[PDB]
């Protein structure tokens, strides 16, 4: 059960928080264009994280 | 001229890459309903990447 998979549910996971991290460091910084950018892009990094969560 | 906003354009690159390997990766796997969502994910993750890039 192929170690692809882990290493994939794995970055997937990783990309959820630095863009949580990132998004909270965009805040502090009132670049809050770019904020909200972010904002889309972490909800769109749990959506892929859990469906690399179900499939695998 | 902050630390605070190199950190992030940083971490913005650095998700920019993650991503297209991770995109790469789910390719590999013909885990292809999460392919998808990651060149989404991908593609939105430059759009930030180079928001930052302006602006800073």
């Amino acid at each position: 059960g192929t170690k692809q998979e882990k290493t994939a549910l794995n970055m997937a996971r990783h990309i959820r928080s630095q863009t949580l991290t990132l998004l909270e460091k965009l805040n502090e910084l009132d670049a809050d264009e770019q904020a909200d950018i972010c904002e889309s892009l972490h909800d769109h990094a749990d959506e892929l994280y859990r469906s690399c969560l179900a499939r695998f």
